[PDB]
């Protein structure tokens, strides 16, 4: 009978021909998505294991089943790798490794601190934030945050395109919150979280860190730490971290502050009630496949190599930025300090929805933003562009720059069919069917496919 | 640095660790109902360039485009789990994005339920999951119990069956929202007909988390919830023996064109189902496992998977009259599923001392609340489970063969007790004693030898 030894590509030849061909496209095409990265064959090789087939429920040294004496080793292993790629000191921090994904693990520390329809500020979603952080439209709450919690968004000052301090500080005064969220998916900038602890410290909250997009900077010191002025970090493990799709979340411990009026120790009390509300509280049964390639990802963060990778990063997103000004683009807070580099497209009279659409078509996938004052919520002014995606296939100032005068060429195409249309369902229509537009398109598509595949892609060759 | 290195030279510290884990599984007996084996086929697919893509959304409709592969895939994914369970995709849909088990059911309650709305679910030392809601006498347990008000409906002592008489007469007093119909440890099958009487008399929807039974429910070896139940939350790695994900299917079309008014009744579950996995709940979707999924999907359509479901009922059945047939007493009588509901009180022994002595000698299986019992820390009862070892081409001679060194397990586990006090000392005079060691330590050779000539599903390194 059936062994269940038999190659995917005996085995289920439909599904063979799909993983190739999702595998060609990553390799011809210019990722340009700042959430996005290509994953070492070292972490997919853990990922694809035996790991799979265990049923470690609970923590090590406390699982509901026994037979765990590897995966045991393991998950503590990922513990001490997380620890020391954050540099932490395990006398001073705890970390969480079984968050299923980055989603989860803000779920479990918001269930693990807070009651339910508690208070919760977090950057708005078109002002850069995540779902995650808390988001409702006029007639119906979206996130699942702000149905189970009470979620306020603070905001960008439109002018300067940064984070209100002024006005996150004049706000919490009146909400009231008991957490503030420091992280962003759409802001340049680095986040003041001096200033935002200070909020908290004052309002008395909790600081949480969702560092998902910086975790891979951070890491690597190219960035300052949010561990300095944060007690509570969650983050993906597949961002800039270039690991598997997973979560973690970075608590205190020991001691908090000794009290000069009684003399004794105050405890943080985040260990048990982060861990608690993981498991058993949220999630089941842990990922440990996931957990074993996050180890591997985090034995990469440690290394001098993924430092220079790093430092790459930032200066590929610096030349994408200086390439963009010197043509006449527009980036909003002016320059980007990270790895991605928010673009306004009002300035030379187009969307993000029409750029986006025509990219995506030549196999450059950037996605869409919404840029200060943007009229139209249909259809965001602005583009996210993100380095670390190509940055990981071993480009330089050089190649960045290319990748822009390929864009350039897009949005020139883009412009051009605007005026040719009237609205955007016209535009993509006419991208298709027009037979002139059909071939510059096709053109540009080749020089990229070209320029592309002859750079390297981490990973296995074939899947 | 090309990122294209091997674990094996890259990592060498976490490769060793593999091979141990994978050494441990192939000279083990796996005697959990939740443990099995997955194919190499599917952990191809899980670990692949598919965990590269952020496809956020769904088919046709991505916050981020460059899916165009990925669509095909979570499409791909749907008319195979549809296929494998027989649906019609006229009648039922599917979400295939929920990451485990877990949140699948989160995603259900969210989706249909208000904050504080009213479940039921069996409860858990009765055999429930966590996921249908539990709190202790002093604090709430599950995430279910936070959000929501859970009240258990409990088995009947006596038969060692699901109370439908008491459930009805619960039901129509805490006026509940959403009964449950899934079981973790629980030997015969669920009354999905009376299960769906109550909640249409009580007007509330009936979830069934077929986790356990996934496999079988696919193969036609038992009853399909999808005849009684409306919503069906399932993992895709107990019985289905695919990679770590869950599902939720659901009703769509019409549901009943009411004669008074005269015009068509839709379900409205498709879109809130999906609404509170995305973008509710969850984010990014993890392409890979449902690639993963989708592979063993395929797998359970084919009449091999058939074979395997019946010899797994088999097993069970083997399991069962080979204890009974040792003075071992099995709760709710018998088997009519995949595990065995053990009782240990009646041959002086409890779960956790059986469970602990097993586990040295290479038998992972898992202690169990025997219904009436309340000893909390030492539970009398234990669970154990065909679909691990049936995946390694067991047969009714090998699992009567596995209850043998069971039985020695336990004989061990009865003479260590009547020399210890407090069950803690007992597993201290396991390890310290040296008669008692080496009695073990033998037992463990014959049952690695025993397990190491069968075949193991997967790789043969990782």
């Amino acid at each position: 009978g059936w062994t269940g030894q038999e190659s995917l590509s005996d085995s289920d030849p439909e599904m063979w021909e799909l993983l190739q061909r999702e595998k060609d496209r990553q390799c011809r095409g210019l990722e340009l998505i700042a959430s996005e990265n290509f994953c070492s064959r070292a972490a997919l090789e853990a990922l694809g294991s035996c790991l799979n087939n265990k049923y470690s429920e609970g923590y090590p040294g406390k699982r509901y089943y026994g037979g765990a004496e590897v995966v045991d080793e393991i998950e503590l292993l990922c513990q001490r790798r997380a620890l020391e790629a954050f540099d932490l000191d395990p006398a001073q921090w705890g970390v969480n490794v079984q968050p299923y994904s980055g989603s989860p693990a803000n779920l479990a520390v918001y269930t693990a601190l807070l009651q339910p329809h508690d208070r919760i500020m977090g950057l708005d979603l078109p002002d850069g934030g995540h779902l995650t952080h808390g988001y409702m439209s006029d007639v119906k709450r979206i996130s699942a945050t702000s149905i189970f919690f009470e979620s306020m968004p603070y905001k960008l000052n439109p002018k300067t395109g940064l984070i209100d301090y002024n006005q996150l500080a004049l706000t919490a005064r009146l909400f009231r919150p008991r957490l503030i969220i420091a992280g962003t998916s759409a802001y340049a900038r680095l986040i003041d979280y001096a200033r935002m602890r200070e909020v908290c410290d004052e309002v008395k909250a909790h600081l949480l860190a969702d560092m998902a997009h910086i975790s891979g900077l951070v890491a690597a010191k190219v960035i300052p730490s949010p561990f300095k002025h944060a007690d509570i970090v969650t983050t993906t493990t597949h961002k800039t971290l270039r690991g598997a799709r997973s979560g973690l979340i970075f608590y205190r411990k020991g001691v908090k502050a000794v009290d000069p009026k009684t003399g004794r120790e105050i405890p943080y009390t985040f260990e048990d009630r982060i861990n608690f509300a993981v498991f058993p509280s949220l999630q089941g049964g842990p990922h440990n496949h996931a957990i074993a390639a996050v180890a591997v990802a985090l034995k990469q963060a440690c290394t001098p190599m993924f430092r220079e990778y790093s430092l790459q990063v930032l200066k590929n997103a610096r030349a994408m930025a200086d390439a963009l000004l010197e043509r006449g683009y527009s980036l909003v807070s002016g320059g980007t300090d990270n790895h991605l580099v928010l673009v306004d497209l009002r300035p030379k009279g187009l969307d993000g929805a029409r750029a986006e659409r025509v990219l995506e078509l030549v196999s450059i996938t950037a996605n869409k933003n919404t840029c200060p004052g943007d009229r139209s919520a249909i259809t965001p002014g602005g583009l996210r562009l993100g380095a670390p995606a190509l940055t990981s296939r071993q480009f330089r100032e050089d190649d960045f720059r290319r990748v822009v005068d390929f864009i350039d060429e897009g949005v020139n195409i883009g412009l051009e069919v605007k005026s040719k249309t009237a609205k955007l369902q016209d535009f993509k229509s006419f991208l298709l069917k027009d037979s002139e537009t059909s071939q510059r398109l096709a053109n540009l598509r080749q020089r990229v496919e070209q320029f592309a595949r002859a750079f390297p892609m981490p990973g296995f060759d074939e899947h």
